[PDB]
């Protein structure tokens, strides 16, 4: 065996997760056991960027993935930090760094689909880094899963990211999970009841969606201000944009970067008990 696993750290989307130490070389790493496909995953070897973690190595027997190791993960962060909240600063810097990692990935054509507080790791200088991508194919949690994957849209985009990043958003400025459904149709309609049903005034096409059934309460919308009350109007219009039901009128990683909320976003540092 060339690494001495130092600790199972949780279970991935796709497999078990350790954290280990290459013995010939001292490097700490995080390995990710799971279960072509083998193409396409080497190639995201030389596409980096500084935040999205680094995949160093694939290993075929059963599939093996070696990446950087990063010391602390969102939810864990949010849960520390929870009867404080996290300072607004912070939320800016890491929701600008996510923004950028997903304007990355993009602009490559690589689409995440599962984004989570999970996913997201952290370290002490203040950056964080998208991880567990759903690159697979290419008890589950639906609480950041878009609605036109809810709706059975086959053929969903980059637009299902900038959803679930906008559910994290509002869940790190509440402190409580935005749309905490228990199934597929308790998502649906938790996001229905807060947004408003979508019909085809806000979402052309919406009622032709595969799995849209006219039978579909209809519920008001609600207001923004009463969604993530503490957030100020920048953030506010920001997450509007990223929630919008139409993933063509959501906005783009690209674009969101350029909204007014992070005129004067900065980098603080996280403090990090490891
Ligand atoms: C905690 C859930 C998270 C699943 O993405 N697991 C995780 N967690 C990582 N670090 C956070 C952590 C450290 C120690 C114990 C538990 C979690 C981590 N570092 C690199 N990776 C690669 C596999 C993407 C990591 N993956
Ligand atoms: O994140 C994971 O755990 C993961 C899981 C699987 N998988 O399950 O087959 C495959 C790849 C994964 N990450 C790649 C990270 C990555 C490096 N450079 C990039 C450039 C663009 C987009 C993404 C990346």
């Amino acid at each position: 065996e060339n690494f001495q696993k130092v600790e199972k750290i949780g279970e991935g989307t796709y497999g078990v997760v350790y954290k280990a130490r290459n013995k010939l070389t001292g490097e700490v790493v995080a390995l990710k056991k799971i279960r072509t496909a083998i193409r396409e995953i080497s190639l995201l070897k030389e596409l980096n960027h500084p935040n999205i973690v680094k995949l160093l190595d694939v290993i075929h027997t059963k599939l093996y993935l070696v990446f950087e190791f990063l010391h602390q993960d969102l939810k864990k962060f949010m849960d520390a930090s929870a009867l404080t909240g996290i300072p607004l600063p912070l939320i800016k810097s890491y929701l600008f760094q996510l923004l950028q990692g997903l304007a990355f990935c993009h602009s490559h054509r690589v689409l995440h689909r599962d984004l989570k507080p999970q996913n997201l790791l952290i370290n002490t200088e203040g950056a964080i880094k998208l991880a567990d991508f759903g690159l697979a194919r290419a008890v589950v949690t639906l609480w950041y899963r878009a609605p036109e994957i809810l709706l059975g849209c086959k053929y969903y985009s980059t637009a299902v990211d900038i959803w679930s990043l906008g559910c994290i958003f509002a869940e790190m400025v509440t402190r409580r999970a935005l749309f905490p459904g228990d199934s597929e149709i308790d998502q649906l309609f938790r996001i229905f009841r807060t947004l408003g049903t979508p019909d085809e005034v806000v979402w052309p096409g919406v009622t032709s969606m595969p799995d849209y059934k006219p039978s579909f309460p209809k519920w008001a919308r609600q207001d923004f201000s009463k969604v993530v009350p503490p957030l100020d109007e920048d953030g506010r219009s920001l997450l509007s944009q990223m929630l919008h039901y139409d993933p063509n009128k959501r906005i783009s990683a690209k674009a969101a970067l350029a909204h007014p909320f992070f005129q004067d976003v900065t980098k603080p540092v996280p403090h990090l008990r490891l």
